[PDB]
């Protein structure tokens, strides 16, 4: 039945957002004579973008989760904006952020997004998250930025339990799953690889959220990376350990653990000369944001 | 015979750019085994954008026109530029340009077109005519304004001659047609009014271009107009001749003269209580451009 897990990340991959969040979504709440809305838990929302017992319903006739309202429940208009959040990179929230701040007053508002909007046609949903309800706030990169940290942390903190640590820590494979499961990459070899690690670390006192996070913000920036070799005359140059965790400490202001990076070359290394080629991570990794 | 004037209108309004340039056009010039390309000559153009004896073509087997580059001919993507200039208000294009200056620098490029062109997905053939060729060019509000002006004088001009003025100067009635053109507007009372012109005028010494012109600048700004009303507390209020011309010379910079004024007024003013009311006149301007 692997040809359902595989069946159900070409939804995530390849399709409406509709079908996606009404595939994980568990909650039905109908309030006749008004429509059934469908909702989410962060939990729907987590499953929902990473691979790997009812969907319940109540009715009636007649963590940044709770900032949504809806007392942690997610909407499907909450979907598409944190969703959107989720997949806008730094960079590109800082041109478009430019572009949109018209008098260049280190804001955005509603009357600007008004402008804007008209003379692209000579995104609408998303509006009263951006600028309250009452449209009339202020949307500020730092803002905003604030916020996606905020969310990424929640999400993969969420990931993180959704393994069952023990004592504030995760097994090899379990951290190699994630990174799979991340990498979005389907292939025979890496998978081999990912079942090997239990083996490969025999002891494991495991990774704890610290650690797993720490490596999720270097894979943050992991374009940055790219231009910081580039810059030194080292364009796709082949990773070591203690180069992946210059790197990663230099544009990613982080401390990778040597474990971290063990079980990252364990799983990555596949040709078996102890250091990461640009096809086997940083291509990978970089790809993964389109 | 008028059921195809009324017809050629129809396309005028409702219909595809293509079907339109193909419909005014005179030239196609083939050059085996290339394509046909159709062209324009700048009377072709006017006609084209103004109301009321041979296509030929050439064939091998094997003055802002002269700016186009095919020796004063015009071809469709002339055609999408210049019919886009021509209806492209500067209050529009000012703004426009800001949000695409996206370093604030005054200027305007391809890299910045490029980035903003992106930005938006997450208005391609005109990157030659705004960036050049070399497409390593810049655009200025001021290079742009200056260029929207020659040509509206231009194509203004055009449509003078298409009235066989004589020593300079059209009839009132000739003038009185082009305002009703203009107007984009039909009505059996405003066309009854249009007619009596020659007899409500039976002298007319004429308009000169430099009338006509002056007017058209000043239709040119009637936006401003009605704001300029609202801002001295008289929003919507009608005008008489003298308040015509003290706006016009306000808001647009020109001198109205009084035979002109007689004309517009004699053609617009369909209750003979001799001021315009802004359902009359600016109404229907203001109209005239969306
Ligand atoms: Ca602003
Ligand atoms: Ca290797
Ligand atoms: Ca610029
Ligand atoms: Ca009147
Ligand atoms: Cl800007």
């Amino acid at each position: 039945d692997r040809k359902v897990m595989e069946y159900e990340n070409r939804i995530r991959a390849y399709s409406t957002p509709d079908k996606i969040f009404r595939y994980f979504a568990t909650l039905k709440v109908i309030s006749e004579p008004g429509e059934a809305e469908v909702f989410m838990t962060p939990e729907d929302f987590v499953r929902s973008i990473t691979p790997n017992h009812l969907g319940l319903d109540q009715y009636i006739i007649k963590s940044i989760f709770y900032t949504l309202g809806e007392c942690g429940l997610i909407s499907f208009s909450d979907y598409i904006f944190l969703t959107t959040v989720l997949s806008t990179p730094q960079r590109n929230f800082e041109i478009a952020f430019k572009m949109f701040d018209l008098n260049g007053d280190g804001e955005v508002d509603m009357e600007e997004f008004e402008q804007v909007q008209s003379i692209i046609r000579s995104c609408s949903a998303l509006t009263t998250y951006f600028f309250g309800a009452d449209l009339k706030g202020k949307l500020t990169i730092k803002n905003f930025l604030e916020f996606q940290r905020k969310l990424q942390h929640d999400v993969l903190k969420l990931e993180f339990e959704r393994h069952d640590p023990v004592d504030g820590r995760i097994t090899e494979r379990q951290f190699g799953g994630m990174l799979l499961a991340y990498s979005g990459v389907q292939s025979k070899k890496l998978t081999a690889m990912q079942r090997q690690l239990k083996k490969h670390f025999k002891e494991g006192k495991g990774l704890t959220f610290q650690e797993v996070e720490n490596f999720f913000t270097f894979l943050k920036n992991i374009n940055d990376v790219d231009t910081a070799l580039s810059f030194y005359h080292m364009a796709g140059a082949s990773l070591d350990k203690v180069t992946m965790q210059q790197v990663a400490r230099t544009v990613a202001k982080v401390e990778l653990s040597d474990h971290v990076c063990d079980v990252v070359f364990a799983l990555f290394d596949c040709d078996g000369n102890g250091e990461l080629s640009n096809k086997e991570f940083v291509s990978i990794m970089k790809q993964r944001l389109m």
